């Protein structure tokens, strides 16, 4: 019948203060950056991201080839507000 689903989520960043409490962090073994030291409270967390969530794009644009430096230059140049599409890794397993 009809198809299409949905897959990544679309969420907005805005600095507030020290730039975004979020960081990025370079794996060395997997393309794009990732997402690291995410304070619960901050533009991040209410956002919905955590310390697990990539980078896939910045401001519509596929970024996963691109290196670190690239990719994290997009974000800060982009000024206080940001977009950026996550998608993979969501929560550890947990029984509660």
């Amino acid at each position: 019948g009809s198809s299409g689903s949905s897959g990544p989520k679309l969420c907005r960043l805005a600095k507030g203060e020290n730039g975004y409490g979020f960081h990025l962090n370079a794996i060395r073994g997997l393309p794009g950056s990732f997402i690291k030291e995410v304070q619960k409270g901050g533009p991040a967390d209410l956002a919905g991201l955590e310390d697990e969530d990539v980078i896939i794009e910045v401001n519509g644009v596929n970024v996963l080839d691109e290196p670190y430096e690239k990719v994290v230059d997009r974000i800060q140049s982009s000024g206080k507000n940001v977009t950026l599409l996550v998608c993979g890794k969501k929560s550890g397993p947990s029984s509660g």
